[PDB]
C-alpha cells in the first residue's frame, strides 16, 4: 500500500491536471524490472479525498479498470497507477477522427463490463464520463478517477449527498432532484459517455446552461443521434436515459445488450 519514495522517478512535464493537483508520468523500480507509471500529485480536504480514492482503488480486480500500484507521502500526497499510455478516451477521439464504428462499439462495451463488475461489488463510481476512460491501447479501454466514488451500506441500494460541484450534464434526474447516487444513475450517465464516444468526443448539451438541460429533460427531450452511429446504439444510449429510476436497466441487462451488437458487427465483417 505504502510505497518508497526512493524507488519512484517523476518526469517534470505534467500530462494533465484537476482540481486536486496534476497527473505526471513516472517510474518504479521493482527488483528486476521497472514499471511505468501515471501519478495523481496534490496541490486537509484533499488529502482525506486521495487517501478515500486509494482506498476504493484498492478493492477492485477487473481488466477494465486502472489499478493502484500505492500511494507515497512525500513533498506531496501521491497516488500510483499502472500508466495507460494513449491517454483520455475523448481527447484521443478528437485526435483520431478516422476510428471506424465497430472499434468505439468495442470500446463502450469494455467500459460496460467493468462498470457490471463495479454494480456487482456495490460500488458507485458518480463521475463516469469519456474523459476519465484511460486507452491502453487502441482496443482496450479502462476506468479511472475514483475520487466521487462510494462503498454502498449493506442495507441500501444508493448513497445520499449532504451538500451539493457537480457534473450536471452526466448526472441522471434523482441526483439532481433527491440528491441520490445508485448504479442506476452511473446507467444515465454511461449514457451520455456513448454519445460522447460516438460523437468523437464532442461536449454534451453543447452551449446550454444546466438549468436549461433540466427544462429540456423535464419536457422529455433528449440529444439527437450522433452522425454515422447505428440506430441499435441510439436506441441503448435512450434507453440508459429512461427518466424513472425503477425502469431504468442495470448494467448486467446493458452489457449484454452491448455484447450481442458487437459480435453481430464483428460477424458481419
Ligand atoms: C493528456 N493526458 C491526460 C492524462 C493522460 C495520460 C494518463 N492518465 C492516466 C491515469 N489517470 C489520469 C487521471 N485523471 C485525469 C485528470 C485530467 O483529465 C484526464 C484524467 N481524467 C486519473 N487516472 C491513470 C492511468 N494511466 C494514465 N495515463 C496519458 C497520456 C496523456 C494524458
Amino acid at each position: 500500500v505504502y510505497l518508497d519514495r526512493k524507488l519512484l522517478t517523476l518526469e517534470d512535464k505534467e500530462l494533465g491536471s484537476g482540481n486536486f493537483g496534476t497527473v505526471k508520468k513516472g517510474y518504479y523500480q521493482m527488483k528486476k524490472v521497472v514499471k511505468t507509471v501515471a501519478v495523481k500529485i496534490l496541490k486537509p480536504a484533499l488529502k482525506d479525498e486521495l487517501l478515500a480514492e486509494a482506498n476504493v482503488m484498492q478493492q477492485l480486480d477487473n481488466p477494465y479498470i486502472v489499478r493502484m500500484i500505492g500511494i507515497c507521502e512525500a513533498e506531496s500526497w501521491m497516488l500510483v497507477m499502472e500508466m495507460a499510455e494513449l491517454g483520455p478516451l475523448n481527447k484521443y477521439l478528437q485526435q483520431n477522427r478516422h476510428v471506424k464504428d465497430k472499434n468505439i462499439i468495442e470500446l463502450v462495451h469494455q467500459v460496460s463490463m467493468g462498470m457490471k463488475y463495479l454494480e456487482e461489488s456495490n460500488f458507485v463510481h458518480r463521475d463516469l464520463a469519456a474523459r476519465n476512460v484511460l486507452l491502453v491501447t487502441q482496443h482496450y479501454a479502462k476506468i479511472s478517477d475514483f475520487g466521487l466514488s462510494k462503498a454502498l451500506r449493506a442495507d441500501e441500494n444508493y448513497y445520499k449527498a449532504q451538500t451539493h460541484k457537480w457534473p450536471v450534464k452526466w448526472y441522471a434526474p434523482e441526483c439532481i432532484n433527491y440528491y441520490k447516487f445508485s448504479s442506476k444513475s452511473d446507467v444515465w450517465s454511461f449514457g451520455v459517455l456513448m454519445w460522447e464516444a460516438f460523437s468523437y468526443g464532442q461536449k454534451p448539451y453543447r452551449g446550454m446552461k444546466g438549468s436549461e438541460v433540466t427544462a429540456m429533460l423535464e419536457k422529455g427531450e433528449r440529444m439527437g443521434c450522433p452522425a454515422g452511429c447505428p440506430r441499435e446504439m441510439y436506441d441503448l444510449m435512450n434507453l440508459c436515459w429512461t427518466y424513472d429510476v425503477e425502469n431504468r436497466p442495470g448494467f448486467a441487462a446493458v452489457e449484454l445488450r452491448l455484447r450481442n451488437y458487437y459480435y453481430d458487427v464483428v460477424n458481419h465483417h
